[PDB]
């Protein structure tokens, strides 16, 4: 039946989706009911990059020094301010295509959908996970600051990443829909670069899961292990440490599939020990650490081929 | 600024996403306009599989024997034909979200977003590519017959795909918007099943274009090469033998990074004579070839990284 790297629709998220502009600088911002949300490095002009003080930098604003467009049509600031690394712009009208929502900070190597927005137009939707060093390896060009990212669950969407700045390796730094950071990072022009990474063993094992219950076994193997015999070999490949936390999550794909979590350790174990051998696991020719337990059980059959 | 197979914001498209039952079968149908589309199968009953005769079938239909709901809406179908493989029904209401829309015959090794949706309801959005043996390798489970593909250009949607059934290998078949499959396969159940598939030479080109666009030439190398020499080594990789026609539509990426074309073939053919010894291009270890020049084009930047 497949497996892919799918996004959540989109639409709901496409319709509070606007344009901020302060200055001669245009971003996009998100407009939920009376409120609209956007990096408050909007306020920057080129001399403020460096070391921008973003509290003197906004007292010398009014309500006017902000436009916002949604679509063909003006909105009137009434009203701002700051919350962390965010800027609230309040607006005389609520928005019509507010959905259901909640604001929700996402940890680490869990995964979301991203919209891509260019002067609050919609340009692409995909996947990415939070990487355990706090970015994300998205797809952004110069005017996409203020892109979301989300999940959607019952037509309930929970809001966890806005775009904010693009670090020296290519990969991407935001902050939550509260304006804090993911991350050590800070939204001015420094030095600062994304720490090691490692390898999201969780959303390897869960993959691996997928691939049973979609009919592959050739990895398996008569063996097993214990957490402490695996982690040895997974600080070896640079893989998270795997903890009985982490067993527990396993528990529905494991029963699902019938195979005992640390026996599909004692698989991945000896997959990275020897390698695939030119041999492909649900189309792909490496280990894929970006689908969660959870991205798996909802895009699987219930139902094993066996 | 990274490189993702990105899908078009599937708004405009989750707005047509209905739901169509006959009998005890149930699956998806599009609603644009007063007009709602499905596959023709949902008229068929277990002993009707093997060797249906739609004609005869629907003739024993009425228009209450088909039922179409649209979110908490019941639908009444006034008129009813069959186009091919597709099925007409004319409802009393027409949809208030038809977006501008047109219907598309797609090209095999072009690439298209899939809107995967269940009972009416979207469920996830990803990009795929028509593969030269004219399936797709989507992620379907029961119940998504009706999903639709598509692209968007200027507020335009192009529907070009309706799923209709999976093949033996997993793989999917479906039809374009009227109601004619894609590749030589046709509803009912028999062992029809892919025929060879290729790599999607033109696509694998315009994905190392993507890559030096971005700001990596690693892989590049001092060698030229003729469109006949290089299609000896494609013949052996199992690749599309490339035409003047493919060189003429690489012009412009070739132009934006100063690589002569048959100077990347060259380059290509070195990769798979040699392989990438452990190095990967845009984070991929392998060749891609779901990426159209259009697809680059729309994603990378307009100026190369140099
Ligand atoms: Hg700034
Ligand atoms: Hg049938």
């Amino acid at each position: 039946s497949g497996f892919r790297k799918m996004a959540f629709p989109s639409g709901k998220v496409e319709g509070c989706m606007v344009q901020v502009t302060c200055g001669t600088t245009t971003l996009n911002g998100l407009w939920l009911d009376d409120t609209v949300y956007c990096p408050r490095h909007v306020i920057c002009t080129a001399e403020d990059m460096l070391n921008p003080n973003y509290e003197d930098l906004l007292i010398r604003k009014s309500n006017h020094s902000f436009l916002v467009q949604a679509g063909n049509v003006q909105l009137r600031v009434i009203g701002h301010s700051m919350q962390n690394c965010l800027l609230r712009l309040k607006v005389d009208t609520s928005n019509p295509k507010t959905p259901k929502y909640k604001f929700v900070r996402i940890q680490p190597g869990q995964t979301f959908s991203v919209l891509a927005c260019y002067n609050g137009s919609p340009s692409g939707v995909y996947q990415c996970a939070m990487r355990p060093n706090h970015t994300i390896k998205g797809s952004f060009l110069n005017g996409s600051c203020g892109s979301v990212g989300f999940n959607i669950d019952y037509d309930c969407v929970s809001f966890c990443y806005m775009h904010h700045m693009e670090l020296p390796t290519g990969v991407h730094a935001g902050t939550d829909l509260e304006g804090k950071f993911y991350g050590p990072f800070v939204d001015r022009q420094t030095a600062q670069a994304a720490g090691t990474d490692t390898t999201i063993t969780l959303n390897v094992l869960a993959w691996l899961y997928a691939a049973v219950i979609n009919g592959d076994r050739w990895f398996l193997n008569r063996f097993t292990t214990t957490l402490n015999d695996f982690n040895l070999v997974a600080m070896k490949y640079n893989y998270e440490p795997l903890t009985q936390d982490h067993v527990d999550i396993l528990g529905p794909l494991s029963a699902q599939t019938g195979i005992a979590v640390l026996d599909m350790c004692a698989a991945l174990k000896e997959l990275l020990q020897n390698g695939m051998n030119g041999r492909t696991i649900l189309g792909s020719t490496i280990l894929e650490d970006e689908f969660t337990p959870f991205d798996v059980v909802r895009q699987c059959s219930g139902v094993t081929f066996q």
